[PDB]
């Protein structure tokens, strides 16, 4: 499918993957997340989840994408690059056993 990614950035030095995926799930949607450090690629079902998912990250204050792990607010970044994401793609296509 396409369209359906979002980055997290500025994850604090060292934190889990689990931490990263437990904090995407309280936005209630089925995700598949891949952890670098300090990026996690967050993966959504299809483009509605994936709106759906920014939606309810969406402070209505700021207008600000946040996402709160370990405490601190991490930005999301939604506009993937177009290039970037065939990395994604690709890396994933290779990377799974």
């Amino acid at each position: 499918k396409q369209n359906c990614l979002i980055k997290i950035i500025n994850i604090p030095q060292g934190t889990l993957k689990a931490e990263v995926v437990l904090a995407v799930r309280h936005l209630g949607y089925e995700f598949y997340c891949d952890y670098i450090d300090g990026q996690a690629m967050i993966r959504f079902q299809n483009s509605d989840e994936q709106r759906l998912a920014i939606q309810k990250l969406l402070n209505h204050n700021n207008n600000k994408l946040q996402i709160e792990i370990r405490g601190q607010i991490c930005d999301v970044i939604s506009t993937i690059p177009e290039d970037e994401e065939k990395n994604y793609w690709n890396y994933i296509k290779f990377k799974k056993n």
